[PDB]
């Protein structure tokens, strides 16, 4: 299990404790916390001595004209908490909200916010008792309301959440009093410290690209499955190709599908250099991801080797949202490839000899095989190609009393990319199903036989999922409860993401 | 409560019976039962005479090259459920899933598919019980699949669906025999026509233009508030500037305004300009999902006054994805009008005279009244706004081994338009509480004495709903609890859409 | 010739007197010119007493709280058109800039502006004289620059523009000389009236409308000659079908299929179904541009029957940079439709017996006949597509000190819109040359014998433009000479335009 | 001077090809020439045994199914640039085409395409003597017909090209003659090697590189010196800031920061926030570029230490194509914070102290000092924040017979990669008018005495070329000369370039 104690984590680490794999510690180290005193004693100074300080004894973003005296200056501090207090819209997926309380607890415990510590010590105790607040998906334009909702349920703010809790949801008041925890009235500068950060939206973005990681691993296996299927050259994937053209995702995608597996059409026969991109650009995002989430992202910093404070920008979340964009865009080719690579294998005029719709049965004249599933998948990638438009481009420059008049954007372009990633789940299990059946069909005119180790794994592992060519009448099973099988072993267990483990392994050793 | 006759219905019918409002009865016209008998007495005579047509006899879509023999032709519509079953993704609402059916069984009362009677009365019999099939969101391209739940769900197919009734999910079989009906076995062209068609996406589009219709009422009385809480100048809507440029919209638009209510800045005095496309284009909306709707959309059309069979492409419903294209783009418009007039609204520097962030006591300095609220909106507008991109332009021409190779995905750009829907009735509850805050400071430095009668009638609606100036101190209330409050009205009752229901009849009425 | 009263214009007559067809001549009726000099009388008055109008006395848009001494009225509006010469960018097709000198002249001739009578003469003369000033592309948010150049240029302002006059481009004084015209100095309000409206995005949106209705009556007759090519089916057209989805557009596009003129792809037998809604959507927009070029823009709008001023907005273009947006959109779906249809037509898989890419000559083993015309294609239809966006979602809020915090961009929309008919022109001629070979190649395997009237006219026109199956070696031609000629007549003297004008006409009169 | 050898070449030194600021010379090295001799000898040998390869033997790619019999090889090259001769549209800036030659000739050198030497001495001497031909637009998805141009060019192939030298257009046949070349048949292989490649989209890619390079260097100069004008607090850039949040775009842009140089608004305070995602994609875009452009794009790929024959997919131009939408983004994003920050500077509520639309002279009331400029700047940032659309997303998947399945759309996207360059070069004009006349208008309330060294140097050199606070008023110049002068200045001999050179420096070396 994973300790936090402000040292870096990893986008892995991070989705695990999201997806309640891994229950994160606090840390016992003796420099970390003596730094977060420190630090909170330096806040205490501040106070003490009536120093002028954004946030602590002046007015918020576009109020910060107002000055506060000094004997409301805590009362501020839960006011900030009333006035975030405006959280609307679908639930998130507790996974984000997990993520983003050890986010924050993490950040926190780098000592430069200013809190104390028995606030870090409410979140993990938290995020470890699984109490996870229940968090909505609009408020914020890159954390101030989603972080609040977090704020106000460990402290037990009038303002009452909802929270998830022993699998009940309760009152934040009620979860408390369960949890053994009285109410906490905040302290100077304690609020906008848990709020004033990309946590929430680093957190999306950090379980969108773990998700993204894997699912590049399963679409790269299932295309080598494709290519397999249509009876693919491999020459496509020989080593001076790749040499010749030096891209890392290239060679790195080349290399995979020589693992896995007068001229073909693109799709297969382009296939790395069509890969390239997109693998680097999933490497890049995971990097700055990563980057974004374990840094600092609190505005008055508190340097406790010199005592100071620093105004800063650093709750600024431009990157999120413009690797969240990014991010999008990569799913949506993704899908659009194997759009492509489905439709070639449905074609008789491209099937080098597949049946047509893929169909099981040539003795029943009236079987069609994967009609409807290929026009599910046509509905599908589409959405991914639309969400691949950027939403950093719009962002509103009016924001906030014109104060905030560059923003960002990641909060929404993040969701966008988790609902990204929700859709091409839904597509990976008809690509699924796709792939397995050319393959069976493949093998029966010339499965497994015809597949390396890890399509293979796959193969199996969809195989068993789906408890069993594939079709072979189209009366004898339903592909939609197949597909919710493929879909909840993708959103769920993974089993599918542990066939194609040595994939994703490359990747994060590669990249 | 209306009768099903195959007669052209309204939007606000259909929304109505969506809505659980009206409950659908079938006709007893005896010209009506009449011809539907006919068109399946054509269809039996082209069975018993092997006469070679499309559907009955031959193969679907893209393997409509396969014959196939009569003793197989009612087991090919059988075997048309069975491979269309794979649909998947998030659940649709109900009111889409009631407004199809209700839609459906009108289009085969007009006589022109061939089915027999008893598919109708199930159709109607099942609206009329309440039990609706569960119908996820993915599928369709523009409706084989998401109409096939409903068809698989009144004949009892082996493919079993999810049933709603009586307030509880259950399988298509446990709903069929609770409503005393047996397993049906369909005839010749049965299946296909249930499935051949734009119903299910003209249903989502309708229920999309009832609430948009409803959403522009809504935002031209709450931009009155504004403007009034703006201390705008009526004469930007003095009837000579609309007499000289004479867009209708601008006209309706400006004659609300006077109902309602050196030069102010462009979202006041050029309101009625920006409005009148919206207005006007959301009319055009209208008037093409309503014929649409109403249209025969199955392939093989059967004329009785002949005997004819007619092949058809009245199944694209490419119409309606670029309706719902356009429909989004008005919706974000309005949205990002509204945020520039609430940024007008929060600001001093444009305020005229009102507290900054709308805060509505001045006594406690560390007051932020509205800025987290303001922080909400401008991270929905955006979200609207980037939905205004068109979903039309990314068909795949590739679908369904090439034979639809010109789709329109109708039925992505509808739920993407309903998402609009509810991101703008979310953002109208911020829109709501803002116009209630502003126009009671308003009142408060010269509310209800300041508005005209429709605009009175919504703020005592809004008053009424949060059971209540509006905001003085931050701690007193959770402007969560009321954005709730207001989002289910608008979902729900409409209370707020009853407040002000004159500028929508107005609207109906003028366009 | 047309004679300009202030009475509306057609589109037709716009884009005419833009295209050098039709010499403009100013009115001599009585009534229209006693207007426009009480409306002067109203402007003198107003400024003889002093009273306090926006404009004439006060500062410009958002320095209006700045007052103007009695004096300085006159030097005021000089000093607007010194400010204004901010007009940068690639210079405008010279039709746009006869057209808005056109409409403006028109727009001041209905007597609201409180113009000078000889501005609107020297207006009309210089259109007479052909002398068109040198406009930018870039400095308007939909008028104030574009206009300004056109006022500097015809009032000798020194702010000197550049004016081409008898095929020479020259100093805007050199021009004014030779011209027998002095310069002039502008009295109150007038330079305002000159600039203030939206007759540039006006006239930008009515050429592209013009062009956008030929070219959808080229694309409808040169896809009835792609399906005429590939043996489709006419049953897609018979009058049941339209009868049962009375779309208007389905149904005038299926009467002109049939007049041109087991299943069909959808691209053919959908074909009526995918054209209704870009030939309502073309008619939508030809109405609403017609309207918004006919009105008056001008901001002080002077009743001469009371006397009185009024603060307006119509200067505000939000409507021509939404009707544009959509017409972007029609465009990309022509192009796209067209594109499937080239698809069909070069794979033999689908060519139902042509030869693959179209090759005229199966003796030359290596002959590709237009395969390079092809990719020449499909690189030009994404960019249309592309250009589907819309503009009008970006507008700045922050715009001109805040004061325009809704513009529109109508203008970067119209320039956009003309971008996307050059591209449309450019892939009509591609278009062109597939369905000429194509039908050549059908005639040869059964061209002028399989076409009816006008697609026969077409077909002749595009033989003699080329002077001339049409394609028969590769290296016997240079297809990009015949792309060239294509586009320049499309372009330039519209031969094509008139082989397909009863199109046109039946477009018109139904529309 | 450069020598081409096959070594990989710098962006740097491509642009200044492309700009004829470096003139390219052919290697004497004797292991290049030779391996290009063993190249073509391979070539040889596979011809003289009638070897079955693709391209040398069979069609091409679609129709490649088609055998050539040995006599017609060498035709079937000449051929093939007969029917790749479909290039249209507008005509591309000579820089690209120049820079296309070098690389193109770069390509060949590596000694894999099999071509004679004599075609890349003819490619080397004809970029010497600036012979540079006229290459349109359109004709590719990502380079068969624009380097088809080229190749026809430099052979004096029958199909004509347009052929710049000497200052006048001619015919390819008149160039090479002046060149004293005679007309040259290609052998095998070599026609297909000159033109299957990405060249010249890497080409425009690379140009579109170097100057968003510069562009971004010269907006961090500006976006200093606003800052200095409003008064910005440095405090926003200290070490500590970026030292906890360590993107290193945010680091290297706070260092710059420092280096030129309760709260500030977020267009200031978080500044190097904004930056780092756009320096980081920047720098990785130029990696890329770099990358393709330097690597074997040919086809059959042939390796002489073994003499064998590579299918390869390296012609396809994905990676540019999404760098090229990523770069658009860049530059989108860009020119909206410069747009913000000018809104601050014009804005009195947000100017510190400076007057409105910084107006020079106070004395006459009617001075409006730059608000037709902030319309400009208004009009053109708005393009680029479209521009930011991707176009990769759209790419044909019907594309050459269907054998081009995925292509990428790589021309399209680096020429509207081109577009958004120029585009910004124009908005940084009016941003450099405005950083002029800003920290004017503060040095005189409190302009080279408020700024650093190079913020000063940039200053004196728009000082310098516009022969000069900067406007006192109106009437005494008029801006647009200004604006030409400065944008051609950037798109000239780019003394603002050479003026803030240092920060351009620190970036390439930094990254």
């Amino acid at each position: 299990n994973p300790v936090l104690s402000g040292a870096p984590l990893s986008i892995n680490v991070v989705a695990d404790i999201g997806r309640q794999r891994l229950i994160p510690s606090l840390t016992d180290d003796e420099q970390v916390l003596n730094r977060v005193h420190a630090c909170r004693d330096v806040v205490q100074k501040a106070v003490r001595n009536n120093e002028r300080i954004y946030g602590i004894t002046t007015g918020f973003g576009g109020m910060s004209d107002i000055p506060i005296p000094p004997q409301h200056v805590a009362q501020t501090q839960d006011n900030l908490l009333a006035f975030l207090s405006t959280s609307t819209g679908a639930s998130l997926d507790p996974r984000h909200v997990r993520a983003a309380m050890a986010l924050r607890a993490n950040v926190l415990l780098q000592g430069r916010s200013g809190v104390r510590l028995e606030l870090i010590e409410r979140l993990v105790e938290f995020l470890r008792q699984d109490a996870i607040p229940v968090v909505c998906d609009l408020g914020s334009i890159g954390d101030l309301v989603p972080l609040g909702v977090i704020a106000r349920s460990i402290i037990g703010h009038p303002s009452t959440t909802q929270v998830k809790y022993q699998g009940e949801q309760a009152d934040s008041h009620d979860v408390l009093q369960q949890l053994n925890y009285s109410a906490l009235q905040l302290e100077a500068k304690e609020g906008l410290a848990l709020v004033n950060g990309t946590s929430f939206s680093s957190a999306i973005a950090a379980n969108c690209v773990f998700e993204s990681q894997r699912l590049l691993s399963l679409s790269l296996v299932l295309q080598s499955i494709m290519v397999r299927a249509l009876g693919g050259h491999p020459e496509a994937f020989h080593p001076f190709v790749d040499e010749n053209k030096p891209h890392p995702g290239q060679g790195w995608s080349a290399q995979m599908m020589r693992d896995l597996l007068a001229q073909d059409r693109y799709s297969l026969r382009c296939l790395a250099q069509y890969f390239a991109p997109i693998v680097e650009g999933i490497a890049q995002i995971s990097q700055s991801i990563s980057t974004e989430m374990n840094a600092v992202s609190d505005n008055p910093l508190i340097d406790v080797d010199t005592g100071r404070f620093h105004q800063s920008g650093n709750f600024l979340g431009q990157y999120v949202a413009m690797s969240m964009d990014q991010l999008r865009r990569h799913l949506g080719l993704l899908a659009k490839h194997l759009d492509v690579q489905i439709a070639q294998l449905v074609a008789p005029a491209f099937n080098n000899g597949l049946p047509a719709s893929l169909r099981g049965n040539s003795s029943r004249p009236f079987n069609m095989g994967l009609k409807g599933l290929q026009i599910t998948g046509n509905s599908i990638m589409p959405l991914l190609t639309y969400l691949g438009n950027p939403l950093t481009e719009h962002f509103p420059t009016h924001a906030e009393e014109f104060n905030q008049n560059i923003n960002g954007l990641s909060w929404g372009s993040a969701n966008l990319a988790w609902r990204s990633v929700q859709l091409f789940q839904h597509y990976l299990s008809v690509a699924s199903i796709f792939a397995v059946q050319a393959i069976d069909l493949r093998a029966g005119l010339e499965g497994r036989e015809l597949l390396g180790e890890t399509a293979t794994e796959l193969y199996e592992t969809v195989y068993d999922l789906l408890e069993r060519p594939f079709l072979f009448n189209d009366d004898e099973q339903s592909l939609e409860v197949d597909l919710q099988m493929l879909n909840g072993d993708l959103a769920g267990a993974g089993r599918m993401h542990e066939a194609v483990s040595s994939v994703t392994d490359s990747f994060l050793a590669e990249f």
